[PDB]
């Protein structure tokens, strides 16, 4: 019940999980409160309790914007957060086999939202299932997210930015020290994320501070070379002294805005973050990574390009429909409740929301790759269309660059494309197998027959399940015993992935590939 860490003692609760039992330690501090002139600082090292931490619910999630655009709909409200917002956020949590294991292999998840939103504490995102089912430890972690978590005056020890990635830092730091108390073996770590948390694992797999703290990685529709995820130095300025007119705070003294910026209350900042860009959309990345010179010590394109990361096996992927939830935020003619049967001039506007600053010919360019169609009478067309070019564009490219360069290196890579809809989606049909909705078969909860998943579904989170401990535990993404296909590994040559669905589990080659050289070898000199 009581484990004994470097800093103190925790307390446990006992959770019955398919007739057995799993040792959560829910609400671990990692870190110092961000709190006072501790404000959009680095995180810092915890100093000792000598009582026994209650580890026993969720702490409080970080400060951030919640979405809105649909009340009392579980399909967005399942996001939000679940606990009360605070700045006394930085916390993890543990879920350890019963009984404790001896030397088990550790997950870590850091989960996505925009680097503006997010919690550890989701339904979703609960690991307990991975403990009881596979005996490996699964840990994740609460970090800051928004101007809280990534303000940047570049240099500036005040605000240097990246502060969110190092609080996941400090966190795999935590692991590292304490883990082999709860059974982990700190020498076999995988850090597992999705969207902005699959970016963050990529830049971990960059930031010479991370690469002793980590073994393998996993990354679930997203890369730090996806384009809302690296903000720019200038951007990152413009967007500090944007939020510092908009609340009084511009001073001539960096310094003195900072010490401003620490005086007011969480509210007011999160309130302006939305407008420190023009382009705004509830889709804005308005702070995010940047390159520090501490956690990033360059431009990750350049990095990534000539061979300066961690070596190791990667898994990475995407969903059939990523693009498709973003179309309800904002593209004229979408909704979830009805079809979104939109038509040419309604596409044309939907380019202008998500490519604001992009020039004319660069917009007439999307359409032209675009709207060549198979059957220019079927009148989902330009529905689909935009659909493809947000999911391309954003994820699906992003991540397959990532893969081959990654890969070219001689590390093994394996890459899957997830293609089922998940029999309880609450969105429509139109938006398909839609971000974020594998994170559910990834984490097991189609494994409890009371949450009405079918069989089939079951039977893939049960074989996923296995892929995903394969891989953190051996490096290899297979299930060996239920005569499975294969995965090979993707090598840049022949570009092979796997297909993740009820039916028939294939492999494929070059994913995407007219949409790809498209995005990847003409749009980024438009
Ligand atoms: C850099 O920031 C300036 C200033 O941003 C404005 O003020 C902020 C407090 C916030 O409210 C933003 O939404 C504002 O736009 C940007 O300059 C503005 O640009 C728009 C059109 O691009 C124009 O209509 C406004 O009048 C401009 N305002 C000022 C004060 O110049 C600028 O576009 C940003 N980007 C770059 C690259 O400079
Ligand atoms: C699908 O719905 C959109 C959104 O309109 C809103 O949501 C509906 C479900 C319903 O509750 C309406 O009362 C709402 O206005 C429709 O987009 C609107 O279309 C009308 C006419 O074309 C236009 O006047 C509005 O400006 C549009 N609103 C936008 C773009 O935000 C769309 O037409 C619907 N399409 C189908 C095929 O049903
Ligand atoms: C939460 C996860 C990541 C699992 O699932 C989703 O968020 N969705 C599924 C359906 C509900 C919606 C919830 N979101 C709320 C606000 O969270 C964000 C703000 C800002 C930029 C964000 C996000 C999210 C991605 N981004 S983004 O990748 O940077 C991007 C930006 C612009 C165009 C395309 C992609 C959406
Ligand atoms: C920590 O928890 C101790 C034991 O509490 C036991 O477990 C919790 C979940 C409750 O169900 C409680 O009724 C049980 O006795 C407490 O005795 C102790 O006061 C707690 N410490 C702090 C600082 O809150
Ligand atoms: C756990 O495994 C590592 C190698 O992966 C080994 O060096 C270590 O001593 C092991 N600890 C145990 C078995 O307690
Ligand atoms: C104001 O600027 C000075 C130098 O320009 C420097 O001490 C610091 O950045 C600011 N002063 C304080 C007390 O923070
Ligand atoms: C393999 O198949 C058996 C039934 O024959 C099933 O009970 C088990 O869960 C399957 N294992 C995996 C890893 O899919
Ligand atoms: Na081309």
């Amino acid at each position: 019940i009581i484990i004994a860490t470097k800093n103190g003692k925790v307390r446990g609760m006992q959770l019955t999980v398919f007739g057995g039992t799993v040792t959560a330690f829910l609400g671990i501090p990692y870190a110092q409160p961000p709190l006072g002139r501790l404000r959009f600082k680095k995180p810092q090292s915890l100093t000792k309790w000598s009582d026994i931490w209650n580890a026993t619910k969720y702490a409080n999630s970080c400060c951030q914007n919640i979405d809105q655009s649909f009340p009392g709909f579980h399909g967005s409200e399942m996001w939000n957060p679940n606990t009360d917002l605070s700045e006394d956020c930085l916390y993890l949590n543990v879920w350890i086999p019963a009984p404790k294991p001896k030397n088990a292999t550790v997950l870590i998840w850091i989960y996505g939202g925009g680097f503006q939103t997010g919690t550890s504490s989701l339904h979703v995102y609960d690991g307990k299932f991975l403990a009881r089912v596979e005996r490996v430890i699964v840990v994740s972690m609460n970090y800051r997210v928004g101007a809280l978590g990534f303000l940047a005056l570049p240099g500036n020890p005040e605000a240097p930015g990246n502060m969110g990635l190092f609080d996941q830092q400090l966190a795999l730091q935590w692991v590292q020290k304490n883990i082999a108390a709860f059974g982990g073996n700190p020498k076999s770590v995988t850090l597992f994320g999705e969207s902005a948390g699959a970016a963050s694992v990529s830049l971990h797999l960059l930031s010479p501070g991370s690469h002793s703290l980590f073994t393998r990685a996993i990354l679930q529709s997203g890369s730090f070379n996806a384009p809302w995820a690296v903000t720019s130095l200038y951007e990152a300025r413009n967007r500090t002294l944007n939020l510092a007119k908009l609340t009084g705070c511009s001073r001539e003294n960096e310094t003195e805005i900072i010490k401003c910026l620490r005086n007011k209350d969480p509210q007011e900042i999160l309130l302006n973050e939305a407008f420190v860009v023009p382009y705004g959309t509830p889709l804005s990345v308005n702070f995010g990574p940047t390159v520090d010179g501490d956690f990033l010590t360059d431009m990750p394109d350049i990095l990534l390009e000539l061979g300066q990361f961690k070596k190791t096996q990667i898994l990475v992927g995407v969903n059939k429909d990523e693009g498709t939830a973003f179309l309800v935020y904002g593209a004229p003619g979408f909704s979830k409740d009805n079809n979104s049967i939109i038509t040419r001039k309604e596409f044309q506007e939907g380019l202008k929301i998500f490519f604001p600053g992009v020039s004319e010919f660069g917009k007439e360019s999307i359409l032209f790759h675009y709207t060549d169609w198979v059957d220019d009478q079927r009148p989902e067309n330009y529905r689909e269309a935009l659909g493809d070019v947000v999911g391309d564009y954003n994820f699906i490219c992003p991540a397959l660059e990532f893969t081959k360069k990654f890969s070219e290196w001689g590390n093994n890579a394996f890459f899957y494309y997830f293609e089922h809809r998940s029999s309880k989606l609450p969105w429509p049909e139109w938006m398909g197998v839609m971000h974020g909705y594998e994170i559910e078969f990834v984490f097991g909860l189609p494994l409890e027959r009371r949450d009405q998943y079918t069989k089939a579904e079951e039977i893939l989170s049960r074989s996923i399940v296995k892929r995903w401990a394969n891989f953190a535990k051996y490096g290899n993404p297979q299930e060996t015993q239920n005569q499975s296909t294969s995965w090979p590994v993707f090598k840049s040559t022949e570009q092979k992935y796997l297909t993740l669905n009820t039916e028939s589990t294939r492999i494929m080659t070059k994913l995407r590939a007219q949409q790809c050289r498209f995005w990847t070898s003409f749009f980024p000199k438009v």
